């Protein structure tokens, strides 16, 4: 992705559910930090062409395993933290487009190994509000705020 003006690079982020009220829940590549799949929007791409590059590349996933439920409608921006920024032009956050879909294949589709450098280890399913007090504290405002807006499209789905 190109870093913008203002130096946030635009990327994209994915809630993946399922019937039970649960999300997809991945490790970040040889660490003990947990996040959702998030990707970058390169020179020409639309979000959503964005995001099934992301679900192929490091979910191992086609458009056709699932649905997309909903989408954020503006931006969502977080900052990174100073010690974090790496030195131009010079990246200090990223705005984000983040979307809801729903995994109909079987959990078996998922491969999360197939990078030479991949995103994550793997995945669990966790409970739907598990990710706000997980995720590290620079992007819980904005995982607040995409889990409140998708909230109850994933509860209907869970009854
Ligand atoms: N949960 C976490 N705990 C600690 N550090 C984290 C973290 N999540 C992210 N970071 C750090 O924040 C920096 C920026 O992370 P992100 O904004 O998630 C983009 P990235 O993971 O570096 O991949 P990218 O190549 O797509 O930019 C990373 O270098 C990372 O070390």
């Amino acid at each position: 992705s190109m870093i913008d003006d203002d130096g946030y690079r635009p990327n994209v982020g994915i809630v993946i559910c399922n019937r039970q009220g649960q999300v997809m829940w991945a490790r970040r590549f040889g660490q003990h930090s947990w996040q959702f799949p998030q990707g970058g929007i390169n020179p020409g791409e639309s979000a959503e062409q964005a995001m099934y590059r992301e679900l192929f590349e490091e979910v191992g996933l086609s458009r056709k395993d699932v649905r997309i439920l909903a989408s954020t409608r503006n931006w969502l921006r977080y900052k990174l933290p100073k010690r974090l920024v790496r030195w131009k032009p010079v990246c200090i956050g990223q705005k984000q487009k983040w979307f809801l879909l729903q995994l109909v294949s079987g959990d078996a589709e998922i491969n999360m190994q197939t990078s030479s450098t991949p995103e994550f280890d793997g995945w669990r399913w966790v409970s739907y509000w598990y990710p706000v007090r997980q995720v590290v504290s620079f992007k819980r405002d904005v995982y607040r705020r995409v889990m409140k807006e998708f909230a109850s499209v994933v509860m209907s789905l869970a009854a």
